[PDB]
């Protein structure tokens, strides 16, 4: 908990973290789930990636990823396509 200095709405990504989020549910998806192994593997790919997509086709290149949680991939960069200022 509070390393050096965080960010405080993260850069862009942030896939694998709240990909991990649900995995670290213990509760409605603890361990031995039948979707829990569906963010174990998404993660296991996503974590890896460089993290970051705008376009939902990144996902589906990912193996293992591109069925049903492809969409939460979105979800995360799906309210970050602000502007950057233009000119």
């Amino acid at each position: 908990m509070s390393k050096r200095k965080a960010p405080q709405e993260t850069l862009n990504g942030g896939i694998t973290d709240m990909l991990v989020e649900l995995a670290n549910f213990e509760k409605n998806v603890s361990q031995a789930i039948h979707k829990y192994n569906a963010y174990r593997k998404a993660a296991s790919v996503i974590a890896k990636y460089p993290h970051k997509i705008k376009s939902g086709a990144e996902a589906k290149k990912l193996p293992g990823v591109g069925t049903k949680i492809a969409e939460k991939i979105d979800e995360f960069l799906a309210t970050g396509k602000l502007r950057k200022l233009e000119k």
